[PDB]
């Protein structure tokens, strides 16, 4: 397990526990279940790259304490 952070709501940084082998799609779904957002059609962003759904966190070298963010932020927290 590793802890990562996501910036998808305007008022709040969410915290997730994930594994390097998790797919981007699964991670996004986990965020979506938690906060209602981002939609499946939106790609997450990490270090200037728009992440592809079928790759894993490890494919992108996403390690403990990384922060991902959404292209658009939902209002709230």
């Amino acid at each position: 397990a590793m802890q990562i952070f996501v910036k998808c709501l305007t008022g709040k940084t969410n915290t997730l526990e994930v594994e390097p082998s998790d797919t981007i799609e699964n991670v996004k779904a986990k965020i979506q279940d938690k906060i209602g957002y981002p939609p499946d059609q939106q790609r997450l962003i990490f270090a200037g790259k728009q992440l592809e759904d079928g790759r894993t966190l490890s494919d992108y070298n996403i390690q403990k304490e990384s922060t991902l963010h959404c292209v658009r932020r939902l209002r709230g927290g």
